[PDB]
């Protein structure tokens, strides 16, 4: 009926383990559809039907160019009080785009079905002292859909998007490989599109990284898995100044840059806790749980009256999947 079982001890590479080129999670991976949510209109404009969030012409000129154009641009942007104004469903879409690529499915594979911060989550846990709990489901097409169950960082997190991008949301669906049994078809929201580059541009909004410090390194080894889990994408960071709030500086970065920043000799001298907080650790946590789950999910539905499980992934990295009520749906 219900598992437990221990996770704690499964392969991965030394916490010291550099490598010069990032590695990747997911093979094969690329888009395969894309829609623009229009809220008001509960509507979806599917593919070259939607509206793609684009990035300011000025932004994109001063990625390229590593400046920008002159002063009057520069303090359009730099400066700028990332607080001025702080004083005022995604499951739906998903089953949408199942539904239009099902047909697609590789079936001699298990496709795990996910909104991406799911996915993120699980690959984490070896790396936060807090736990895991979500809900998956077997669907009788014996594939695997995943669900669940500071106000003012967040402000400057949105208020930094609004000032760089030209209600509404956008959504990548992308699908890619895992195992020899094991793809993923995971839903993910772009920030935007860097125009001069086709290529989608993920905006995060921080304080000069005081790296050496967990937060940080947590931070950005999430952000390193966020992208690296879709097929292309860069990113784009506003620091700002940690007193006044206004955004000192705008920097471009690649996944490859992600990944260095934490994945060096260097950095690796000092001695860690979780893992040393390292991508390659992380990618092999992946490979594992995803293996074990998929396993278990699919052994537990043949024995029993519920296609629903609670998943729970302890601090301990201790895996506990019990069957969920076949009389109750998480919307
Ligand atoms: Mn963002």
């Amino acid at each position: 009926g219900s598992l437990v079982l221990s996770c704690k001890k499964f392969p991965h590479v030394s916490v010291n383990y550099v490598v010069d080129k990032t590695p990747k999670l997911l093979t094969d991976c690329k888009e395969v559809h894309n829609c623009s949510y229009i809220i008001n209109d509960a509507t979806l404009l599917w593919n070259e039907a939607s509206r793609k969030p684009r990035l300011r012409p000025e932004v994109c000129t001063y990625i390229k160019d590593s400046k920008w154009e002159n002063k009057a641009v520069k303090d359009s942007f730099i400066g700028i009080d990332l607080t001025k104004g702080y004083d005022d469903n995604s499951l739906v879409i998903l089953k949408e785009a199942y539904q239009r690529y099902e047909k697609t499915l590789n079936p001699e594979k298990t496709t795990f079905v996910s909104l991406r911060h799911h996915i993120i989550d699980i690959i984490m846990c070896p790396f936060l002292d807090e736990p895991l709990s979500l809900l998956m489901t077997v669907q009788p097409d014996k594939n695997i859909l995943i669900s669940v169950d500071n106000k003012k960082i967040c402000y400057t997190g949105f208020a930094l998007e609004d000032l760089l991008i030209e209600h509404e949301l956008y959504y990548s669906i992308v699908h890619g490989s895992l195992n020899d049994e094991i793809d993923l078809l995971i839903q993910a929201e772009m920030d935007s599109i860097n125009t001069l580059t086709d290529t989608y541009t993920e905006i995060k909004s921080s304080v000069h990284f005081k790296l050496g410090n967990t937060y940080h390194r947590r931070k950005l080894l999430r952000m390193w898995i966020q992208t690296n889990l879709l097929p292309k994408s860069d990113l784009l960071i506003g620091f700002r100044n940690s007193y006044s709030n206004e955004l000192e500086q705008l920097k471009a970065y690649k996944i490859q840059d992600i990944y260095h920043k934490i994945n060096n000799s260097s950095i690796v001298g000092k001695p860690g806790k979780f893992y040393k907080f390292n991508p390659n650790v992380a990618n092999d946590w992946f490979q594992h749980i995803f293996q074990v789950l998929k396993q278990n999910l699919l052994l537990l539905s043949q024995e029993s009256t519920s296609t629903t499980f609670k998943v729970q992934i302890d601090t301990n990295l201790t895996l506990s999947i019990s069957p969920a009520s076949q009389f109750v749906t998480a919307l």
